[PDB]
């Protein structure tokens, strides 16, 4: 089952197909990395939404809560640029691919895709006469490998019978000259198959450059998908890259300043002010 | 509503047991954040699994299936670094709070902290000289508040007793003791409201000494708690920030780098070779 062998190209057709479903693939695959981009942000939100309420509520006042408070902040923060992964995810790479499939690849009337279809036929009319000279000096092996095993009868049926009592003139010659029929026919039948086996070695360039036609030309597709799968692969690296996003670093810059104005004693001396001996007070 | 007043302490007490609340919600928010984490790097880590298969089993091959492979390792490593933060948030943070929250309010067995108590007990005998002696003024205050509608209730009794059927003088000759021994009571209650209220004042800068001596206690032990808010957040900040750590800028690096590798015209060469022309054929 080498490429030559008729009908082994079906290996090189099968991959223009394959090429529409790596699409396909790969755009699933992107799809699921944004679904769980997209999941982690809505729980950061979730997250946020419900402590920025229970701080709020609770008994924690002042620069502290202030502090613990900024938190709800960087999630919420945190969020967004992961909502930013999943837009580009899907707004930009998503699409592209998607695009790039349907104009890479043409229905057929009938169902199929056409490019697939334009590879087939041109491996067939490429093959089609070396083959024919082949599927004949294959039927000239048979004819000749049918007499190099119906001589070895001629002179085994002369043999068994060599040794018998109901032996004649007649039944003893019916298989003298059989011997013939078989021998000479057998060197008949040697030239016939040696002749069409150099009568294809005579066609053998030719197919060989007909196969090489029709291949490149498809290596050519193949190549256009193969560069165009790298192109997309460098975006999506980049869009999934939250490594060197400076807004990233801001967030817990941010964070960090809010929990650093966190001063106890201020809230303290709040506390004594409004809660404690710093109230005013009515004597009797 | 003043603080001063008596037994409004409460306040400054509710506090020592809200300090200790806010500890739990504190670490219950960390804990939940440290759930979302993990779920995300759990999802991280699925799709690589999923996906390294459907990769591998599929019919992308070359140095383009590494380039795609290659997300798989960036899914799996930022995951790695996200279970790194519920790690630190777990091991490291809610740890550290479960631990300065038990060791620093001494629960007492039968229901409640021995650090309430040490206010509750020590403002309650701070307020039991002033309590006692407004007790006295107070109850001096009704008296007094008595004894001058009580002489007002005599006057109404005499001069308003002369258009009666034939005035008996044996009773007006006494019924102008009543209008008079009233003032005789307004003369001691009068005294009484007056000196009590001064036992008041004689007391007053005392009472808020030891008032105020028992607050700054309570202002001390909050502060103990509001500064380890502050330290104890500082490092959650840091926890979170995945660019504190340098592998992060590694990962899109290694992944680029994997993806940049891909080549086209190299992959290409590799079908010809294991599926194309370039194969080897026995030919008849
Ligand atoms: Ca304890
Ligand atoms: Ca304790």
């Amino acid at each position: 089952d080498s490429f030559w062998e008729v009908g082994n190209y079906k290996r090189t057709v099968k991959r223009i197909d394959d090429g529409h479903r790596l699409c396909s693939d790969l755009m699933n695959c992107l799809h699921e990395r944004a679904r769980i981009e997209k999941a982690y942000a809505q729980q950061l939100t979730e997250w946020a939404r419900r402590w920025r309420q229970l701080v709020e509520k609770g008994p924690q006042y002042g620069t502290v809560e202030k502090a613990w408070m900024a938190f709800m902040s960087e999630a919420e923060r945190v969020s967004e640029l992961h909502l930013e992964v999943k837009a580009s995810l899907m707004n930009d790479d998503f699409e592209k691919i998607k695009n790039w499939q349907k104009e890479a690849f043409h229905k057929q009337m009938m169902g199929g895709f056409k490019e697939t279809k334009e590879a087939e036929d041109g491996f067939r009319k490429a093959q089609k006469p070396w083959a024919k000279k082949l599927k004949e000096v294959e039927a000239a092996k048979k004819a000749h490998h049918a007499a190099c095993k119906e001589e070895k009868l001629a002179i085994s049926r002369e043999a068994n019978s060599k040794a018998d009592p109901s032996l004649n003139p007649e039944q003893l010659k019916k298989l003298q000259d059989k011997i013939e029929k078989c021998k000479q026919d057998v060197l008949k039948t040697k030239e016939k198959y040696e002749k069409s086996l150099k009568e294809l070695d005579q066609g053998t360039p030719q197919y060989m450059e007909n196969m090489e036609q029709v291949f490149e030309q498809c290596q050519q597709f193949e190549e256009k998908r193969l560069r165009f799968f790298r192109e997309v692969l460098l975006e999506v690296q980049k869009h999934l890259d939250l490594s060197n996003v400076a807004g990233y670093k801001a967030i817990y810059h941010d964070l960090e300043q809010s929990i650093r104005a966190a001063d106890a004693v201020e809230d303290l001396r709040w506390f004594r002010a409004n809660h404690g001996p710093g109230m005013a007070m009515n004597w009797p």
